[PDB]
C-alpha cells in the first residue's frame, strides 16, 4: 500500500485502481492520469470512494476530504477539500506517453512503438501491462472436448459455442487436463502433446493462462565503458579460428554491456563459445528465449568448451525435449545453457544473450533481474523474426520496436557487426545485403548457380487463415521430377496449412519461416504461398532464403520481392 510512482519515484500511498498493474502514482502524476484517461478509481491504504452509505461515487474528481474521511458533492460536509486541486490528488508525501501505455488495447504497432520510444521505468510498465493484457485476453477463447481418439497422432474435438476458437498451430500450446501441454495441426485434427497419454474421450484441453509477474530490474543496464578489460582475464594462446574475434572479445571486456549484429550464417554461435575461450576462467551464462536457440549454443560449445564445465538448466514442466550432453539442473557448473523464463538467481562474469530479435522488453527485464554480471552481451539480428505479438493486429511492427537492443542496433548502430557469411551462395548474400543489411553483408561462397526464382501466383484457399496454394506446391512437384538432387531439400512457407498440404504431395520435411530462423540446409524449396503483409515482410523474407547452404527454390507471389531476387528466372 505504500511504495514509489512509477513516473517520477516520489514515494506515494496512491495507486491507479482502474489500471491492470495498479501502478503507484505521486500526487502530481496521479492527478496527470485521471484528468486525462477514463481511469477516474485512485487506491490508497483504503480506496478513494464516498463514505456515505450505499453511495457509488468512485471518481476521484467528484470526491473530497471530509476530515480524514471521503465524500462526493451530495455527502461532503461544510467544510471539506477536492481530491483533485492545484494539479494534485490528495494523498501522504506531497506522463502523456504512461496515459496512452495505461489505456491502450495492444492492437495497434503505434502502441509497442510507444513501450519502447518512452522512459525505461515506462517500458517496464507498458512490458507489464501488455503482458497482462495478453494473458487476460486468454480467457476470451472457447474450450475443445474430445468427442473420438482416432489414434496415437490424431483426434477429433468438440469446442465450446459462444468463445472463438483459436489458431491450430504447433505456436498455440495448449494445456490439457492435468494430463500435460498438448499441441494441433489440422476434420481430423493431428494432436501432438509433450506428455503421451492414451486421451481420454470428454478431456478437455484449455489456454495457458500464466500470471505476470511485476518487472523491477531495467531492459538494459546504464551503460559503462572501461579503460580497461575489467574483471575478466584474456588468453595469449588464443587459437587462429577465434584470432578474427579478438578485438570484439576486448570491446566486450572494456563496456557492461555490448551488442554483436550478426546476419545469418556470419558466426554468432562461433563468436559466443569463443568469448568463452578467449576469458578461460570468466563464468558464462548462455541464454535466449527459446529451447532451440539454447540449444543450438550447446551444439557450438560440445565441440570447444569441457563438456564436465557445462551445464543445460531444465525446468520441471518440460514442455520439449532438450540439448541431454550435459549434467543437468547444476547451476554452479562454469558454462550455464538455460531459456530465459527458466533463469536460476545467480551471477557470471559474462552472460550472453542471443536470438535479441525474439527478445520481448519482458524478457530483458527478467534477465537483468535473475543474473547479475559483470558484462552483457546481445547477439541477434534486427533484420531478423522478432517475437509473435497476438494482441497486434494493426499496423507492422518495425525492427527498431523489437526490444531495447534492437532499438539501439537499428538507431546508433551495434558495437560489433559479423560482415561476412559464409553459410550462404553469392546469390542469397547479395539480395538480403541490398534488401535489409544496407549492403554491408558480404559473400565468402561463390554463386552457387543453384539459385531460382519462378513468377507464380497460383491460387489461395484458406484453412480458417492459415493459406494454401496447390497449385505453388504443383510447380514444385513438377520441378522435383526434373531435378531428383532436390529429393533433400527442406520445404518452407509462411504458412503451416501451406506446409501440411505440401508435406502429403512433396513429402519433403517442413518448416515455417519462422521456425526455419536459426537452421540450415542445403536445398530449400520455397513457397510465398500468398502476397499478404505476412509473406511480404522483408525481415521473414531474409529468414526465409538465408537457410539455404547450396541452393534454393522460389516460388513468389509478390512483384516487389520477385524483382529483388538476384535468382536465375524459371518458366512452366
Ligand atoms: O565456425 C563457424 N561456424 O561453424 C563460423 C561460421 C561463420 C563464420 C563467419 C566468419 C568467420 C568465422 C565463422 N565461423
Ligand atoms: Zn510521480
Ligand atoms: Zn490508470
Ligand atoms: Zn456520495
Amino acid at each position: 500500500a505504500v511504495g514509489a510512482c512509477v513516473l517520477c519515484n516520489s514515494q506515494t500511498s496512491l495507486r491507479c485502481g482502474a489500471c491492470i498493474r495498479r501502478p503507484f502514482l505521486c500526487c502530481k502524476c496521479c492527478y496527470d492520469h485521471v484528468i486525462s484517461t477514463s481511469h477516474k478509481l485512485v487506491l490508497s491504504v483504503n480506496p478513494y470512494v464516498c463514505n456515505a452509505p450505499g453511495c457509488d461515487v468512485t471518481d476521484v474528481t467528484q470526491l473530497y476530504l471530509g476530515g480524514m474521511s471521503y465524500y462526493c458533492k451530495s455527502h461532503k460536509p461544510p467544510i471539506s477539500f477536492p481530491l483533485c486541486a492545484n494539479g494534485q490528488v490528495f494523498g501522504l508525501y506531497k506522463v502523456t506517453d504512461f496515459n496512452a501505455i495505461a489505456t491502450c488495447d495492444w492492437t495497434n504497432a503505434g502502441d509497442y512503438i510507444l513501450a519502447n520510444t518512452c522512459t525505461e521505468r515506462l517500458k517496464l510498465f507498458a512490458a507489464e501491462t501488455l503482458k497482462a493484457t495478453e494473458e487476460t485476453f486468454k480467457l476470451s477463447y472457447g474450450i475443445a472436448t474430445v468427442r473420438e481418439v482416432l489414434s496415437d497422432r490424431e483426434l477429433h474435438l468438440s469446442w465450446e459455442v459462444g468463445k472463438p476458437r483459436p489458431p491450430l498451430n504447433r505456436n498455440y500450446v495448449f494445456t490439457g487436463y492435468q494430463i500435460g501441454e498438448y499441441t494441433f495441426e489440422k476434420d481430423a485434427v493431428v494432436y501432438r502433446g509433450t506428455t503421451t497419454y492414451k486421451l481420454n474421450v470428454g478431456d478437455y484441453f484449455v489456454l495457458t493462462s500464466h500470471t505476470v509477474m511485476p518487472l523491477s530490474a531495467p531492459t538494459l543496464v546504464p551503460q559503462e565503458h572501461y579503460v580497461r578489460i575489467t574483471g575478466l582475464y584474456p588468453t595469449l594462446n588464443i587459437s587462429d579460428e577465434f584470432s578474427s574475434n579478438v578485438a570484439n572479445y576486448q570491446k566486450v571486456g572494456m563496456q557492461k554491456y555490448s551488442t554483436l549484429q550478426g546476419p545469418p550464417g556470419t558466426g554468432k554461435s562461433h563468436f559466443a563459445i569463443g568469448l568463452a575461450l578467449y576469458y578461460p576462467s570468466a563464468r558464462i551464462v548462455y541464454t535466449a528465449c527459446s529451447h532451440a536457440a539454447v540449444d543450438a549454443l550447446c551444439e557450438k560449445a560440445l565441440k570447444y568448451l569441457p563438456i564436465d564445465k557445462c551445464s543445460r538448466i531444465i525446468p520441471a514442466r518440460a514442455r520439449v525435449e532438450c540439448f541431454d550432453k550435459f549434467k543437468v539442473n547444476s547451476t554452479l557448473e562454469q558454462y550455464v545453457f538455460c531459456t530465459v523464463n527458466a533463469l536460476p538467481e545467480t551471477t557470471a562474469d559474462i552472460v550472453v544473450f542471443d536470438e535479441i530479435s525474439m527478445a520481448t522488453n519482458y524478457d530483458l527485464s527478467v534477465v537483468n533481474a535473475r543474473l547479475r554480471a559483470k558484462h552483457y552481451v546481445y547477439i541477434g539480428d534486427p533484420a531478423q523474426l522478432p517475437a509473435p505479438r497476438t494482441l497486434l493486429t494493426k499496423g507492422t511492427l518495425e525492427p527498431e520496436y523489437f526490444n531495447s537492443v534492437c532499438r539501439l542496433m537499428k538507431t546508433i548502430g551495434p558495437d560489433m557487426f559479423l560482415g561476412t557469411c559464409r553459410r550462404c551462395p553469392a546469390e542469397i548474400v547479395d539480395t538480403v545485403s541490398a534488401l535489409v543489411y544496407d549492403n554491408k553483408l558480404k559473400a565468402h561462397k561463390d554463386k552457387s548457380a543453384q539459385c531460382f526464382k519462378m513468377f507464380y501466383k497460383g491460387v489461395i484457399t484458406h484453412d480458417v487463415s492459415s493459406a494454401i496454394n496447390r497449385p505453388q506446391i504443383g510447380v514444385v512437384r513438377e520441378f522435383l521430377t526434373r531435378n531428383p538432387a532436390w529429393r533433400k531439400a527442406v520445404f518452407i512457407s509462411p504458412y503451416n496449412s501451406q506446409n501440411a498440404v505440401a508435406s502429403k504431395i512433396l513429402g519433403l520435411p517442413t518448416q515455417t519461416v519462422d521456425s526455419s530462423q536459426g537452421s540450415e540446409y542445403d536445398y530449400v524449396i520455397f513457397t510465398q504461398t500468398t502476397e499478404t503483409a505476412h509473406s511480404c515482410n522483408v525481415n521473414r523474407f531474409n529468414v526465409a532464403i538465408t537457410r539455404a547452404k547450396v541452393g534454393i527454390l522460389c516460388i513468389m507471389s509478390d512483384r516487389d520481392l520477385y524483382d529483388k531476387l538476384q535468382f536465375t528466372s524459371l518458366e512452366i
